[PDB]
DNA sequence: AAATTTGTTTGACTTGAGCAAATTT
DNA sequence: AAATTTGCTCAACCTCAAACAAATTT
């Protein structure tokens, strides 16, 4: 009764086809093409902190969109995302999600 | 200005650029919309690992294959390196 | 008023540096 | 042959549950 949903399908992005048709795709993807952007625009100096980068611009949203779908609850947010409420605070603190 | 950004076309077939945070927002926009209360258990290690491993797959592929130098663009310790690559079973 | 959440403090699971072996240059 | 990288140890330098009093939401 269950089709299986993979991991590369529970987060996903609206595309545009070579048909012009609708159709999601792994947030995976999304990733993939703003790094492979990235290192082209990369004319050449050296990269210290893709890392943080990439890691920042992901957090940041995730906080976000935890945020507004607890209302403002820091417990209930902490325990959705897995983390500490301490982390969370920190994490929250550090991108002035306040 | 935004150095982290992703191709978007229009409905007048202009391509324009967008800030991947952008992406990630909507992907998790759609995600709470498909499950209605059911409870979100791991969301944190759930966006991460859908980040890491195209982090990790492209920055190796940049380095053909040089973990010191991939670890030294990330700005990660070689062994924190490892242990991802062998996490997501790229080794 | 009672329950929950916040804000904060405590104290208990990434990094540089080695060094030998393998690999690339 | 030399230089660099891998693979693997070391031990020392963020995330966590817990507690709890004060604010707040129910």
């Amino acid at each position: 009764m269950f089709e299986q949903r993979v991991n590369s399908d529970v987060l996903t992005v609206s595309t545009v086809n070579s048909q012009d048709q609708v159709t999601q795709k792994p947030l995976r993807d999304s990733v993939k093409q703003a790094l492979k952007n990235y290192f082209a625009q990369l004319n050449g100096q050296d990269v210290n902190d893709l890392y943080e980068l990439v890691l920042a611009e992901v957090e940041q949203p995730l906080l976000d969109m935890v945020m507004q779908y607890t209302r403002g609850n820091q417990t209930r947010a902490a325990l959705m995302m897995g983390i500490n409420r301490g982390t969370l605070r920190k994490k929250l603190k550090k991108y002035g999600m306040n």
